[PDB]
């Protein structure tokens, strides 16, 4: 437990270079956010098989064994959602037999995070799931409550992580991507509330910028 | 709006015939949940066909208006997450555009609902959504704190719905099937946060029963 | 002299498909229809979502049974698609998250082609050079199967060939008078005899991409039958 | 008869598919690829979830052009698969979710085998607005050839959807109507594409490695 927001032995996120991207009018974008997103950074389908694969990663990483996931509320919602999809499915097909359930959902709110009792975790497997880690203070300050019950194990998942040079720089366990530190929406990223019903993680315009800051 | 509960405008709920089941047996059943499962009420299949067809519907009552989903947390995963599916895709293949988006999602938890500051619902459209709606003990409660922000419309919409001789019982105004009252786990319905990731919507068993506590 | 394909078509050791009682039908009002088929379906027989989760566990039935070896299966053209689609998808799913292993793939597609109020049924299955199913274990997919003979033709025509194994997997079996009869090895559901449309079953081309399988309407054999 | 039929093989008026840059590949370590091709692919080119996201804004574009009309579909055997069937796919689809209403199915499938198309008579076809469907069309004759036919019934229209486009030398050749990708001349497998019939079931589109190939045919 001592490492925690360090990925002590992860395995290195998907690389994806600096200016590098696709063009929105390459997709079906849908005609609210049309006007607004230029730029596409990770394609609908891309989230979804490197989410696969990651999926993967974990399920050979506790299998057999309870797996008690918590989406931080809000955000989380895109990604543990795949990933709970994918873990089920994947542990359907498995044909290796295991008496338990893929995973735990349990759910959690915020910035400091909100849960009820976390005696629940006492010697068990936490996986931990967000969006991004921007400053994990606290996702730190939440590890601290969770480490007083002795849970078993805890880990972080998350999706996208921002070489950036400017935080408290915790990182995951199990990464999708890793991005030019730009500003992204959709893909329940989001601006002002807005974005998080499109499929594209989309980079923010001076545009979507302006409307989406006042009139 | 003084129908709130009361299911007035309302299409009617595909009406599932008393006592009819399928084998658990001619279906992928993970297995741990093989010793548990017998009988399937619902194929998430059928399930899915549903609530695409709600999906349908409820996109044909708020086109181009701004829409609230407020999601009734931990039971209503499921379901509301199939509806969100649905609503944006069709969004995007209608080709008759809209400058806002499919909904604008919302989570509240908690048999009392544990609240949000929903000040913001001042107007707007906003849809309830749960699982089912055995009673009424905060449907009702929460249809009230509501109804003081003067929103502009109010709904819910539920995946099932048990026939029963209950009263003052809420009705939704999109609602799923129509079962008859039985024990039904899976497909997000629970029993001690139990059959969750399982597909489809099962009778439970004694059995199943017996095995899920300390005895 | 190749070794003799035992039982073929009898359906032996097969596990049964699920039962629909007779009767039994959803209300097509209540899913989504689009536009070209509204006017003529009303009775639903299999939603289209429950033929996936059907056929979800056939392809499971065919990977225990061929796994690790080579399997070789055979689309009949037009009919036999949508079922074949589900199928490999499945199968080349199933097969990845396994995590057990195989160093052959969860199979190798071959497609095919092949009576009515005057003519004769003798659609005759048509292919190219048979010679490459020798040794080999095939696996014969049809959307339903009607009279056998073209099976039992084609049947003859590959056994020359000396396949490791050759079995059917058929969508729906209707329960229909007769005996001398081709069962398939691998079926998904058992239908009292209707006329069925959609989800790629058709009437005179019509129908095909509607999502589930529906009961033939007497408006839908009106305005499509031979004018 | 406005936007021709002597057009055919020119891709005129298209709309430029997605340019993939060269030199642009993902490894392979990040997806999930199946034990049996474990150590045959190295780099992938187009992770099979960019083509569904492209063939969907594709299905858009062939709707579009063709709403209210009869299109018929012909597939091209063992190849063309893949594509097409993602296409007749999101193409039920968005006609069912259009309400926009069309008193016609959203097309008409009809499929050819093969180098020659092998078709029936292509009768059925006068009057017809028809779509061929490619992986790719490696050279002109197959296509061309077939070309001629067709127009002999006279279709109301003829059109070619590929999936992906190579930057070639060769270039006295077929272009698409609808295509997916533009692609460096390189050697690809995965998604339909097969190398002697091997990985036609893998995902996504990678790059032919010298493993797989020394290793599956001339040894
Ligand atoms: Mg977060
Ligand atoms: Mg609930
Ligand atoms: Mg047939
Ligand atoms: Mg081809």
């Amino acid at each position: 437990i001592e490492d925690y927001g360090k990925g002590k032995g992860r395995i290195e996120p998907m690389y994806i270079p600096d200016n590098t991207f696709y063009n929105a009018d390459d997709f079906l974008v849908p005609p609210h956010c049309k006007p607004y997103i230029d730029k596409i950074l990770l394609p609908g389908g891309l989230v979804k098989d490197r989410v696969e694969k990651l999926a993967y990663d974990i399920h050979r990483t506790y299998f057999g064994e309870e797996l008690h996931i918590i989406c931080i509320l809000k955000g989380s919602r895109g990604f543990f959602n795949l990933l709970i999809d994918y873990l089920a499915t994947i542990q359907k097909y498995s044909g290796r037999e295991s008496s338990v359930p893929p995973f735990f959902e349990h759910y959690v709110r915020l910035l400091t995070v909100l849960s009820d009792d976390l005696s629940i975790f006492r010697d068990k497997h936490v996986l931990i799931v967000e969006d991004i880690v921007d400053t994990g203070f606290t996702l730190t300050e939440f590890g601290e409550r969770l480490k007083a019950v002795g849970p078993k194990s805890m880990r972080i998942a998350t999706l996208v992580e921002k070489r950036t040079d400017r935080s408290n720089s915790l990182k995951g366990d199990f990464v999708g991507f890793s991005i030019e530190d730009v500003w992204i929406v959709g893909c329940c990223y989001d601006f002002n509330e807005m974005f998080r019903d499109f499929d594209h993680v989309a980079v923010l315009s001076d545009a979507a910028r302006k409307k989406f800051e006042k009139v």
